[PDB]
């Protein structure tokens, strides 16, 4: 039993809710919140900008030190950093950004990072400003993640479309 509330069950291990991931993180304080990161961990907009703003820029400060030491992530890769006031840990995962021309096949690799964590609160990777089709992202999630994932979808209209079209 866990504290996630109001989710629709899609499969054995995937759950979905119309929610603001920032507000959901603030209330649940999950072990892991996933950030929709880029390779430079520059948290300017989308989910990343919102999560970072909620940490009063502490996520960005920590991220800049990470990059200065380790260099950029790979598209499809991830790193574990602090969850600050939102979660125990933040798993920064880089899905391909279609608006930069990155290969969508890397979306499966991106979701594979979730399998290293038993339970996660997450957005749909490569959705929103990353330019991928969220219906495809949900399909890849369901067919790749085997651990327990709670997906927060900010847009109510999109949420209803994802549920109604789910196979
Ligand atoms: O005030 S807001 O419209 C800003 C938004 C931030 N929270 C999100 N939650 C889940 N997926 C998301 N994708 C992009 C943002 C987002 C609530």
């Amino acid at each position: 039993v866990n504290s996630f509330s109001g989710y629709l069950k899609l499969t054995d291990n995937v759950y979905i809710k119309n929610a603001d991931i920032v507000e959901e993180a603030k209330k649940v304080k999950p072990t892991v919140v996933v950030n929709a990161a880029n390779v430079y961990l520059k948290h300017g907009g989308g989910v990343a900008g919102a999560l970072n703003k909620a940490t009063n820029n502490a996520m960005q400060v920590e991220s800049d030190d990470y990059i200065a030491t380790n260099g950029p992530l790979k598209v499809g890769g991830s790193c574990v950093l602090s969850g600050h006031n939102l979660a125990k840990h933040c798993l920064h995962v880089v899905g391909p950004n279609v608006n930069k021309g990155e290969d969508i096949q890397l979306l499966k690799s991106a979701y594979e990072n979730f399998n290293q964590h038993e339970v996660l609160l997450a957005p749909l990777l490569s959705a929103g400003i990353f330019g991928a089709d969220p219906i495809h992202s949900l399909r890849v999630c369901v067919d790749t993640v085997r651990t327990n994932v709670y997906l927060a979808v900010f847009d109510k209209n999109l949420y209803d479309k994802l549920v109604s079209s789910f196979l």
